[PDB]
């Protein structure tokens, strides 16, 4: 029935825009036009004056403290994808254990889905908004931190010619986490059937909302695999980096 | 609005038991008596025997096993720290410093759920080491769990189950009272939602429980109390037994 889908549908939008504080649409705006722009970061002595304009909460060598910043935020990305988690349909009702599971593994697919949001070509926003770290400034972060970020952008660039809007997203951010092929699952079960559920909604959003885009929901679908690949990548990253006290429990 | 804070009651108690495998409700159902029936260590033999039947000279090594969970815990507690609203969100000194300070309070608060008058659950719950064995130890661990214990007794007459300790445990976290926190406001804004979250879910839970909510904040002096005398007893240790090894991530959370 189109009415329990679309109703499904305007029910995760408004939770994404509850638990998602910095939206696609706020973000497109503020890397289109103006009014009041972000502060841009492009070299050292622009990071430097940066940090004394935008107040980091992660300050405690600059490639490092980058790096830092990125592990920060993306703890803070978790606490907010936990929260969205828990409106869709079904998914508390799922074993505990599971629920765990479903997160762990898929929250680095939403980050990377959602960093696009706040990307472009030149570069990506960061501190909700108020700062533009340029993609060339990243590049030039010596090696191994030099390309951390490049494969994001790759991403991104692609994966935002969809033009996909607020409200697909949050139905496809919805898809990844009721992903019933993560490891450890104990009742497959209930995650297909709500991933099914999910999967139909989705479909008939992309249908309605960009009827002349020729089997978009296939080529969105296909993108799921560009993600996985970005993710067993960043994670090889992270074991190069772990070879070269509290914190440390924070960021596990 | 009593909504959001029964939400947020919710949460944390979904979180709770997502970071803590072993809840006080498992573990007085242990303690009850079953195929869940513990092995019980009360003399030198019986430590032994354990040893085979459960996952140096014997006080140390007993030390060191109190030393190994309290590595645990405090890997646990982080873990639930993250989950409660606006945590993540502070400035990251102030997260280290809130758990620095937060994290023996709270080992003792659940190490409570542990215990009765007559002893403490160990290793998850397949083993129980009486108090008498513990308070017979060679000397500075004689007492070393003692002062718990007296705690726990009082503590456990309250008869708080785990959905009123998530709550609490959250709001002893958030203290903006601890030394060399940089930004004090935004914690006690949680502080102030998490301790009305305190006060709904005590007046629900136990309707007949007269004036509980002030009971349990004052039990915050019995807690601090508690972890005054661990930390000196770690300095006798210290040079009573140089040959004797501290986890660092225990160090780093005493030494300051
Ligand atoms: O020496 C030990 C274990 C010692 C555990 C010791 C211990 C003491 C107080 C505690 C605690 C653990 O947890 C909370 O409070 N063994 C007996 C069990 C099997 C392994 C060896």
């Amino acid at each position: 029935e189109s009415a329990d889908l679309r109703a499904l549908a305007k029910h995760l939008y408004d939770s994404y825009i509850k638990s998602f504080p910095l939206t696609k649409a706020k973000a497109r705006a503020i890397l289109t036009g103006k009014d009041k722009s972000p502060f841009v970061i492009y070299d050292m002595n622009s990071l430097m004056m940066g940090e004394d304009k935008i107040k980091f909460k992660h300050i405690t060598e600059v490639a490092i403290r980058i790096f830092q910043g990125c592990q920060f935020r993306s703890v803070e990305a978790v606490q907010e994808i936990t929260e969205y988690a828990k409106s869709i349909p079904g998914f508390v009702n799922l074993d505990l254990n599971d629920q765990v599971t479903l997160l762990k593994y898929g929250v680095h697919e939403i980050i990377y889905t959602m960093l696009a949001s706040l990307m472009n070509k030149d570069g990506v926003l960061i501190s909700e908004g108020q700062g533009f770290m340029t993609r060339e400034f990243l590049k030039s972060l010596r090696k191994p931190f030099g390309d951390f970020m490049e494969p994001k952008f790759e991403f991104a660039v692609k994966f935002n010619a969809l033009e996909l809007d607020d409200s697909d997203l949050a139905i496809f951010i919805a898809v990844i986490i009721l992903s019933g092929d993560r490891p450890g699952l104990l009742n497959v079960k209930p995650i297909e059937d709500i991933q099914d559920n999910l999967l139909q909604a989705l479909e008939l959003q992309l249908k309605l909302n960009h009827p002349e885009s020729s089997q978009l929901f296939a080529k969105l679908l296909q993108k799921m695999t560009d993600l996985r690949q970005i993710v067993t990548e960043h994670v090889q990253l992270l074991q190069v980096i772990k070879k070269t006290p509290l914190l440390q429990e924070i960021y596990k």
